[PDB]
């Protein structure tokens, strides 16, 4: 119940929102169907359109027009926004060639430049090339500004999870809406587009940036806007806050547009249907940037014209049935569509089994176009997993189709021709940035970069300390003129210590053996060297990593590699090694097959041991530096080393052993020489952060050995590929990875192949940022370089896709 008989008058789009049963005059009042009787007749004034025209300037004021040509409109703040064009001899902001925004140019009385985020649904990165003949307001913007190619979405590339991590800077599993469509089973409710649920506090987690912006002292124009609120009339509600006496002016305003999302669905990405659409957005953009002009703003004001997400071509006829695969089809719930969530239908039901739902929809038919997961085995790129919102099993969908559970879902629930969900990798999502005004950059290009990122620059524009998130704060720095955040590194909480020789052959009772007792002081104090690390500046290019948590660990020096040694989990943190272009890759001696070393450094009591991996019927063991690239028959034993090896499992060693032996070198080929870290990660509770010891789920059998649930490497180079990757004087190149450690592969329908038929595809899904693996590690790499530390914390955020050239 609302008593709705107040009145808007003089309260048209007011800032703060009234309680109940006072009735409501702000721009979401209509959604909750509570807007005062009088809303419409005052607040939603249409007459005589949204234009200007000759015979209107100077006119009287006549206040039941939609906007203004009166002589007294813009101290009045609501002229339209062609005023001064048509009535005062000015030209539209787009005719004006662009000048550098040196300072912020701002009226008196403004204590900082506003902030104005534009955002666009459904705008397909592409489209800013595609597009450009028919949006020339966004073109200047974008060709004086700073932009980037693209903008990476978040997982799933749907509408609310990407608008809200743009909001919070969080991955959706932190902030809580992990779909457009979602059932939470602790509050037992149910989260739709359609209905009022979506409008409960509850489902909204972490601190979106309207809310930073107030409990911080900084006034925020209201985010949301009621869906038949038209666009000019958003655009003249904002230029009308702008012109609010100083104490209550925001700072911070956003737009939205449901364009060119709304006719994409309906038409394709690329349908001519949808020319309009962009050419209506541009009209838009130039009202806006018009109306600041008027104002004395174009120079003051921040822009962000942001999307949330691209789209695909995708029809009905291409949609997989879960019928098709599975015999119990009642006894589960789909989410369907672009992605797929299952869950059981019946808590009750005692007799669900999700690992036959599994087996039952894994590589099923050749064309098959949906891979089937259980959530904490999707990639780890995705950060899609921990939240209770989201549900056990997961189908990943190919760009381009649908899942359904039955085709009665399909035509009793063709219309559409475009949709959106899919891995945000997918260049079809990708989605677009452009920041114009004093503080960003001048006719700047900038790398693609995640939207996580956005919430701390934002914050960084408005001078806010952004709360808690996602972003790695400092590395969109190259993007602003000033206002730039100085980060700094954190400081090392372990030391680590730096065993000699300690222990006698015979102490050690591991059930290890070895062929390699064939015995000169050339030689011997070369060795001596090699141990003490006299090697360590060519395989540690960019220092030791830190170690950001309470442990004990060695390091350990030798010919080929270094390795971080931990006497907690009992295998290295790290593995560091270079490859240079010229290397070779050698076999393992048939004397050498099973050889396994003591290491005279490291107690027995903290090794592994071989006869642990002898009881394990399921487990078996790989080694971080592995003894094919070893630089001499010497040095080869040295990889051998009990502190070298780590849990693996058969299948796992396929997919390991083909990297080792075959990816490495050619990536050193074609890089011109690559640096490799490599080690164990422990996600047990999958909530993308290291596990501490008492996480672990998964022992070698019999022993406190514990099983990583994935393995890493980072592969770093001069992106100067001319110069070799250990004498690189610029910036650098790198690509990253993360694993899953599988005791099956599963989730390779190719895996009966040749491992040159499936595996680099595998690696390539499971690409990783640097800062994936930091936060899975504790660990914090490239201390040590001749780079910036804001270029570096670019180069950590970046992420090797794969896909082609946009
Ligand atoms: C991406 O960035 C984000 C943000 O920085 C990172 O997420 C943070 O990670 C922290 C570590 O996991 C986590 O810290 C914990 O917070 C607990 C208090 O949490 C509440 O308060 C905060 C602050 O206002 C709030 O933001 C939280 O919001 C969550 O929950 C609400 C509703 O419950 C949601 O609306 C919201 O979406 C959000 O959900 C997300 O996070 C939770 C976990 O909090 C997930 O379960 C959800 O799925 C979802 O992802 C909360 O309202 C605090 O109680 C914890 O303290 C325990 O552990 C510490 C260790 O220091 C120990 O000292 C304590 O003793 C304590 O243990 C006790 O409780 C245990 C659990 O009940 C129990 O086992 C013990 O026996 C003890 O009784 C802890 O400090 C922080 O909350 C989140 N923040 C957010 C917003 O998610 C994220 O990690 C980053 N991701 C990556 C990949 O880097
Ligand atoms: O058309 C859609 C829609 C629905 C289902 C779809 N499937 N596929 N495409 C789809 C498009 N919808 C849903 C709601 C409503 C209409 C729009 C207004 N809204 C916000 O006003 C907002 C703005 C927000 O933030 C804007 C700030 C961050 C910059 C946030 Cl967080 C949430 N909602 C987001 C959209
Ligand atoms: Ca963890
Ligand atoms: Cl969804
Ligand atoms: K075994
Ligand atoms: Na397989």
């Amino acid at each position: 119940w609302t008593a709705t008989s107040g009145s808007c008058k003089g309260r048209c789009f007011e800032l703060q929102e009234v309680g109940p049963p006072d009735c409501r005059c702000d721009n979401l009042c209509k959604s909750y169907s509570s807007c005062c009787h009088d809303f419409d007749e005052l607040c939603l004034k249409t007459a005589r359109g949204w234009e200007c025209t000759k015979d209107r300037c100077g006119e009287v004021r006549n206040e039941e027009n939609a906007c203004h040509c009166s002589e007294d409109c813009l101290s009045r703040g609501d002229c339209c926004t062609n005023y001064q064009v048509v009535c005062k001899g000015e030209s539209h902001w787009v005719d004006d060639d662009c000048e550098e925004i040196k300072v912020p140019e701002c009226p008196a009385g403004f204590v900082r430049p506003p902030l104005i985020i534009f955002s666009v649904d459904g705008f397909r990165a592409s489209y800013m090339k595609k597009g450009s003949k028919v949006m020339p307001n966004i073109e200047k913007l974008r060709s004086c500004g700073t932009h980037a190619p693209y903008m990476r979405p978040v997982y799933p590339t749907k509408t609310f999870p990407n608008l809200y991590t743009l909001a919070t800077g969080l991955y959706p599993e932190s902030h809580g809406i992990v779909g457009n469509s979602m059932y939470d089973p602790v509050f037992d409710a149910s989260f739709h587009l359609r209905g009022r649920e979506k409008f409960n506090h509850r489902w909204w987690g972490g601190q979106p940036l309207w809310i930073t912006a107030t409990k911080q002292g900084v006034r925020a124009g209201t985010f949301f806007w009621s869906v038949s609120i038209p666009h000019e009339r958003r655009i003249l509600t904002i230029l009308q806050w702008l012109s609010l006496p100083d104490n209550e002016r925001p700072s911070v305003y956003a737009f939205y547009s449901e364009q060119p999302d709304f006719s994409g669905h309906k038409y394709g990405p690329f349908g001519p249907e949808m020319t309009n659409p962009l050419r209506e957005i541009d009209k838009t953009v130039g009202q806006l940037m018009d109306g600041l002009k008027q104002l004395r703003l174009h120079r003051c004001v921040n822009v962000i014209f942001v999307g949330d997400h691209g789209m695909e071509d995708v029809t009905c006829d291409r949609t997989e049935f879960l019928s098709n695969y599975l015999t119990n089809v009642d006894d589960i719930t789909l989410v369907p569509g672009t992605l797929g969530r299952i869950r059981a239908k019946s808590i009750n039901n005692s007799k669900y089994d999700p690992k036959t739902i599994i087996a039952a929809l894994t590589c099923k038919k050749p064309d098959q176009h949906f891979k089937p997961y259980m959530k904490q085995h999707l990639p780890k790129r995705l950060h899609y997993a921990n939240n209770r919102r989201i549900e056990d099993i997961h189908l990943l969908v190919d760009r381009r189709w649908h899942v359904a559970r039955k085709p009665l879902d399909v035509y009793k629930k063709c219309f559409f021709q475009g949709d959106h969900g899919f891995d945000n990798k997918v260049n079809s999502m990708q989605t677009v940035f452009v920041g114009y005004g004093p503080t960003f950059k001048y006719r700047t290009k900038v790398p693609p970069f995640e939207n996580i990122e956005l919430y701390n620059v934002m914050c960084d524009l408005l001078g806010l300390k952004p709360a808690p998130n996602n972003g790695t704060h400092g590395s969109l720095n190259h993007l602003l003129r000033t206002n730039t955040f100085r980060p700094t590194m954190p400081d090392e909480v372990s030391r680590p210590n730096y065993p000699g020789i300690m222990y006698l052959q015979s102490e050690f009772d591991l059930g290890c053996t070895c062929d390699d007792k064939v015995e000169n002081k050339l030689e011997e104090l070369n060795k001596r060297l090699h141990t003490k690390g006299s090697t360590k500046e060519r395989h540690l290019l960019y220092g030791r990593p830190a170690v950001l948590y309470r442990t004990s660990y060695d390091i350990l020096y030798h010919t080929d590699f270094e390795s971080g040694y931990s006497e907690i989990f009992l295998m290295p943190l790290w593995t560091s090694y270079t490859i240079s272009k010229q290397a070779e890759v050698s076999s393992i001696p048939e004397h050498l097959t099973n050889c396994v070393r003591p290491d005279v450094r490291v107690s027995p009591g903290f090794s592994q041991n071989c006869l642990a991996y002898k009881n394990d019927k399921q487990m078996s063991y790989g080694f971080l530096f592995p003894p094919y690239l070893s630089s001499s028959p010497e040095a080869k034993y040295d990889a051998f080393l009990v502190t070298n090896m780590v849990p693996m499992y058969p299948a796992f060693k396929r997919v390991w052993a083909y990297f080792q032996r075959v990816l490495v070198k050619k990536y050193a080929s074609e890089r011109n020489g690559v640096n490799v870290i490599s080690g164990p990660i422990f996600d047990y509770n999958y909530d993308g952060l290291r596990d501490t010891e008492d996480e672990i789920k998964q022992y070698v059998e019999g022993s406190s050995i514990p099983v990583p649930t994935h393995y890493y490497s980072i592969i770093t180079s001069c992106l100067d590929f001319t110069q070799p990757a250990d004498k690189c004087d610029g910036p650098l190149s790198v690509s990253s990875f993360i694993l899953p450690h599988r005791p099956d592969n599963d989730e390779s329908c190719n895996s009966s192949e040749d491992e040159s038929k499936w595996v680099e595809e595998l690696m390539k899904m499971h690409t990783a940022r640097v800062r994936d693996i930091e936060h899975l590690t504790g660990l914090d790499f490239y201390r040590k370089t001749s780079r910036s530390y804001s270029e570096i914390l670019t180069l950590k955020t970046y992420l090797h896709t794969y896909e082609s050239e946009i």
